[PDB]
């Protein structure tokens, strides 16, 4: 319900343990998530949002520069589709920087203060859509939050700025499958 839990110690295992490419040795200080547990994850969540919403639903993927997350969940829920009756379902996105009498899902990759989602959230509501649930992968414990919690939570994590698997940082660490923490060499490195 609350997600998989990242305690504050000791979270993320070392950078030996996992594969991890050879130019971002330095970038990244620890693993909080390897990509398959992040695939296992996924998995469970959308069943459970399948479980939530027995409605043809609208797949609301929010969208800013990755596409990862919404891609691999959506790609379960059709594995779970596959069984059972000729289920449609639209997939349709808001980019940020029709719903009305619909079952929305609304897809993030992560919440660190809530507020752009918040702010997502009010901007649907004016629709008046027959119900809005909320995914997100990745939920930060931080106090800069302002109390909003989605429906529906992948992972908890300690309050880090982490990149990879969805998450990049300046055009960069697209190819890093792991969720992992950026180094203060890899801040500078990247920096715009
Ligand atoms: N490590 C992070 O919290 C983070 N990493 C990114 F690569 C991008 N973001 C982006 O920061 C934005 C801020 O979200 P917020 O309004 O603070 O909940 C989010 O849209 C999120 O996608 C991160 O928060």
């Amino acid at each position: 319900s609350p997600g998989v839990v990242i305690s504050d110690d000791e979270p993320g295992y070392d950078l030996d343990l996992f594969c991890i490419p050879n130019h971002y040795a330095e970038d990244l200080e620890r693993v909080f998530i390897p990509h398959g547990l992040i695939m296992d994850r996924t998995e469970r969540l959308a069943r459970d949002v399948m479980k939530e919403m027995g409605h043809h639903i609208v797949a609301l993927c929010v969208l800013k520069g990755g596409y990862k997350f919404f891609a691999d969940l959506l790609d379960y829920i059709k594995a779970l589709n596959r069984n059972s009756d000729s289920i449609p379902m639209t997939v349709d996105f808001i980019r940020l920087k029709t719903l009305t009498g619909k079952n929305v899902l609304i897809v993030e990759d992560i919440i660190d203060t809530g507020k752009t989602m918040q702010t997502l959230l009010s901007l649907v509501r004016q629709y008046n859509p027959k119900m809005v649930k909320v995914a997100s992968l990745l939920v930060k414990r931080t106090p800069r939050s302002v109390g909003y919690k989605p429906d529906f939570v992948g992972f908890e994590i300690p309050d880090k700025f982490v990149v990879g698997y969805a998450l990049d940082y300046n055009e960069y660490f697209r190819d890093l499958n792991h969720v992992c923490v950026i180094s203060e060499t890899g801040k500078a490195k990247y920096k715009a």
